[PDB]
């Protein structure tokens, strides 16, 4: 493939028009989809890619100005879609990737037939009329910990994000992918994500959105899902899952994958 496909570790599995693109969240890579993809390959052409700055990607390619906001990531996504001659896709977006997909669909709604979000949020920071999950002081202690001692921060953060049992295979995997990130890049992407505010553009979305989340998610209070549902400008549905964790498609696939598959496979 071309430089931008190689740079993002693009995998394409299968052929056909019916296509699904899967974007991962901060701290992991395309391997977060390992339990979902086996259920998709028989009906869809499956596109996987890593966000720039993931531990699987070349740090020389991490342009701190390009990725200073979410639009830098949406331009990457669009470029991959165009490079792959993809005319229309179902986009499954995990965590920040949910809003990267929303951004891309504002510029190219023709490219997306629907967006399935998992663990999405347009705004993490609380204000007097919006519960996001974090007070600004929460963030400060985060950037202070990451900056202080990254490795230690990875070990501590991974079980809280994955949730569930602390001895799990998923906590193992995530702490690894978290730690393979270059500490300055991890920091820079952290700021961009946590300082993001997608709330004001939601009304302009014109693609149907399925809003999925763990009922217990350290980074996404359940009211966020309802906020998204109430302010998105196209049709949308919410389904809160009886699961624990920010990466439930990895950590609790038995209860989580069937829900994701229902929302991929069926329309509103
Ligand atoms: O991107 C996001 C924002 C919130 C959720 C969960 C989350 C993911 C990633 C990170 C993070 C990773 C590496 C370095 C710094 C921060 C932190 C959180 N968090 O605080 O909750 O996803």
């Amino acid at each position: 493939m071309g430089v931008v496909e190689e740079a993002h570790n693009v995998k394409v599995i299968g052929s056909g028009e019916a296509t699904i693109v899967l974007g991962h969240g901060f701290g992991t890579d395309q391997s977060v989809w390992k339990h979902l993809v086996p259920h998709l390959v028989d009906d869809y052409r499956v596109v996987l890619y890593d966000n720039m700055g993931a531990g699987t990607t070349n740090p020389d390619y991490f342009d701190f100005d390009r990725y200073s906001n979410l639009e830098g990531y949406s331009f990457d996504l669009i470029a991959i879609l165009e490079d792959l001659k993809i005319e229309s896709c179902i986009f499954v977006g995990h965590s920040v990737s949910a809003m990267i997909g929303v951004l891309a669909s504002l510029n190219r709604p023709d490219l997306f037939s629907k967006i399935v979000m998992i663990s999405a949020s347009p705004r993490y920071v609380n204000d007097v009329d919006y519960q996001g999950g974090f007070e600004q002081e929460d963030l400060n202690q985060l950037f202070e910990a990451i900056r202080s001692n990254y490795k230690a921060w990875c070990l501590g953060f991974a079980p809280l994000a994955v949730g569930g049992d602390m001895d799990s295979i998923a906590v193992q995997e995530f702490s690894r992918t978290l730690f393979n990130m270059r500490p300055d890049i991890a920091l820079s992407v952290g700021q961009t994500i946590f300082q993001s505010d997608m709330r004001q553009i939601l009304p302009f979305v014109t693609v149907p959105c399925h809003i999925l989340q763990s009922v217990k998610d350290l980074a996404v209070p359940v009211v966020v899902s309802e906020y998204l549902h109430a302010n998105l400008g196209c049709e949308s549905v919410v389904e809160v899952i009886p699961s624990d964790g920010h990466l439930p498609q990895l950590s609790s696939p038995d209860s989580v994958i069937p829900v994701i598959l229902r929302h991929i496979r069926n329309d509103i």
